[PDB]
């Protein structure tokens, strides 16, 4: 379904890397965030569901969605409950070109939609044929 | 254009709302930003490119686009060189609503993006489109 999209963290260089996948696409969008709060996960979950159709996340770990502040956000936009390992190996292969590591996970999200059709791609044409 | 972005920033209760808008559809994406600056400009970039076909960029502040940051940004993801008002009028309508601006401000970009087709929905066909 275009709807699915799965959320989990991923840590490196003491901080924390929040990776939403559109499971139909491979399409990614991340943040880096200070640590693993509810109140992180429910404002991207809030600025992804502005963006996308989301109706349903899943996620590898469970209690991620248990707090009252990702429940509240999931309630207000109407959302019901590898490719991390890859977005990994490209961030690697970039982070000595960059500062920051919020700038490598940005140029790894850029690569990774971008690589070939194309992720990015696959995911607009999902969304507008189920339109 | 589908390739044609709008940048700029907007001042609220002492903190700058970065709006960027896709000229075609009216898609709106935003994020609340500690202060103007070249850097957060450029990470806004980074991760703009990183999710739709960005050629090209404008502004109405063209002295926002001066910083060696911004310019790196733009030569890395191949980018070369109203609606804000609405975005005000709701974030003014749900800013009760909400604790922080940056919840209201994204409950205004999701509210302006499916509000009816929606601006979302003619992004992703615009783009797909496109392809
Ligand atoms: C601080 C807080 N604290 C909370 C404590 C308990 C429950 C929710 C929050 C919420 C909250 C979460 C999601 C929402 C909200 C909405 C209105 C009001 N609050 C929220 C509509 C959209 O989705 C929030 C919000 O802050 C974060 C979004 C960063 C967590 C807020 O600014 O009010
Ligand atoms: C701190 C800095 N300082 C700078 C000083 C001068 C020029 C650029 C920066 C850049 C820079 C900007 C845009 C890029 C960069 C890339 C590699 C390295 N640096 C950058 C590829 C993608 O786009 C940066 C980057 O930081 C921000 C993105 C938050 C501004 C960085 O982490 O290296």
């Amino acid at each position: 379904s275009p709807g699915i999209w799965q959320l989990d963290c991923t840590h490196l260089e003491g901080k924390v890397i929040l990776v939403a996948v559109h499971v139909a696409s491979g399409y990614i969008e991340a943040e880096v965030i200070p640590a693993e709060t509810g109140q992180e996960t429910a404002y991207f979950l809030l600025k992804l569901a502005g963006r996308w159709p989301v109706k349903t996340v899943h996620t590898d770990n469970g209690s991620n969605f248990t707090s009252t502040t990702v429940k509240a956000a999931c309630w207000w936009a109407g959302i019901k409950q590898s490719m991390n390992k890859e977005l990994k190996k490209i961030i690697g292969q970039v982070r000595d070109q960059a500062e920051h590591l919020k700038t490598a996970v940005q140029m790894a999200v850029f690569i990774h939609n971008h690589k070939r059709y194309s992720a990015g791609e696959r995911i607009v044409d999902i969304i507008a044929t189920d339109i």
